[PDB]
């Protein structure tokens, strides 16, 4: 489209080795936005790895990944890189790069993901986001409501509430639906509505259709580390 994040291809890497995955940005000024990386282990689970500010090369990591992941950029080629060291089978996962905006603190454009397979073969301070239900089977046309509760208030210093909703359709990268509780992102239909305050938030879908099916994730970026809910799989009965 206008903006694209193009990640490198799938990687089959031996245990102990390192891998360096790339994310080429096109369609926007690379140095004007934070680039964030996310791990998704086989299923419904997004984890923040870290951020890089391409203008300075400055980084912040999720403690879980500090010592494991190294983020760099090449400004001349508008490319972000994530290196992972001392690889084991636990690193096998899909990795995404995503652009983070300032106005929403939300992840507005995502890479397509890179699958890493690590094999020898030939071919309580963090804020917890509790999403319910974990599974929402419906009939087409039904209304759907998904809840997200945070362990601490999501109200930021500036009075805004950095609670966002993403939809990951089967086989695709997550996409931004709602930012800052209730703001629909460009292109998102009016059947989606977000509400709530403090610690309790709700995403409503007024009449479910096939394009709505997938896994919904809430996320908060008020607090560092950024965190994600466990997902709600919306599917047809
Ligand atoms: O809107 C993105 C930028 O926000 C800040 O900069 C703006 O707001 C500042 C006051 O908080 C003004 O002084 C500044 O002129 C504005 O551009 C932030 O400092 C920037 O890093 C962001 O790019
Ligand atoms: O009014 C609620 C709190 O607002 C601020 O703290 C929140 O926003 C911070 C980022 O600006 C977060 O790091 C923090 O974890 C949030 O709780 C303010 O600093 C707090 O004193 C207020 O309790
Ligand atoms: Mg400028």
């Amino acid at each position: 489209m206008e903006i694209q994040l193009q990640q490198s291809g799938p990687e089959l890497v031996k245990p102990g080795a390192s891998v360096k995955i790339s994310c080429k940005a096109s369609g926007y000024s690379f140095t004007d936005y934070i680039m964030l990386w996310v791990k998704q282990s086989h299923g419904k689970s997004l984890e923040w790895i870290g951020n890089i500010n391409p203008y300075y090369g400055s980084t912040s990591y999720n403690l879980k990944f500090k010592g494991k992941a190294t983020l760099t950029v090449d400004k001349s080629s508008s490319t972000a890189y994530m290196q992972l060291n001392s690889l084991t089978s636990e690193d096998s996962a899909v990795y995404y790069c995503a652009r983070k905006n300032y106005y929403g603190s939300s992840l507005d454009y995502w890479g397509q993901g890179t699958t890493l397979t690590v094999s020898s073969a030939k071919t309580g301070s963090d804020v917890v986001m509790t999403q319910t239900p974990f599974s929402l089977p419906v009939s087409l046309g039904d209304q759907a409501s998904i809840s997200c509760r945070s362990s601490q208030s999501l109200v930021h210093s500036n009075g805004n509430t950095y609670l966002h909703w993403y939809l990951q359709k089967p086989g695709q990268s997550p996409k931004l639906l709602i930012y800052k509780v209730s703001n629909r992102f460009s292109g998102v239909p009016d059947r989606f509505s977000g509400s709530g305050s403090g610690t309790d938030f709700t995403l409503k879908i007024s009449r479910v259709e096939a394009e709505d099916l997938g896994v919904y994730f809430c996320s908060q970026s008020t607090h560092v580390p950024y965190t994600f809910g466990g997902g709600t799989k919306l599917e047809i009965k």
